[PDB]
């Protein structure tokens, strides 16, 4: 039932659970070595991660946020991100950003009632990453949603 987050080092990081939102080993690779990853374990298991990097002064993105798939919509990504908050502002950030595909419209809806808000749109930025096109609930994963949040 007890959802415990926890930091990990980078030599521990659940690749597994990462390449569930990001499908590239090699991008993931870019952003663990920099930043700082964050664990959910709950029924003898790791079924939650994040990645925050610190990018321009004073901000933090979260570069990474899955969930295992059988756990989906249960609140646990409302808990990695109340949790990515709160340590961010520990860091002394004062704006948290997170990235998210145009078809990822349960997140943006999830991003946006925990406080982010929609500023700005990377366009192409998922053919030109990724090898094979995503396609999400009949939607193509073509553009990235930019959201942010002053922490203060």
């Amino acid at each position: 039932m007890s959802v415990v987050i926890e930091r990990i080092p980078k030599e521990a990081i659940p690749k597994s659970l990462l390449l569930l939102a990001d499908p590239s080993e090699r991008q993931i690779a870019t952003y663990v070595q920099r930043g700082l990853t964050y664990v959910a374990k709950q029924g003898g298991s790791v079924i939650g991660v994040y990645v925050l990097l610190e990018t321009r002064p004073k901000t933090m993105e979260i570069m990474n946020i899955a969930v295992a798939e059988h756990l989906q919509g249960k609140g646990i990504g409302k808990k990695l991100l109340r949790h990515a908050v709160e340590t961010a502002k520990g860091y002394g950030m004062s704006k948290l950003e997170v990235g998210t595909g145009n078809s990822s419209v349960s997140q943006l809806a999830l991003y946006q009632k925990c406080g982010f808000r929609i500023f700005s749109i990377d366009f192409d930025y998922f053919s030109k990453h990724y090898e094979e096109e995503i396609i999400e609930n009949g939607i193509v994963c073509r553009d990235m949603i930019r959201l942010a949040m002053e922490l203060n």
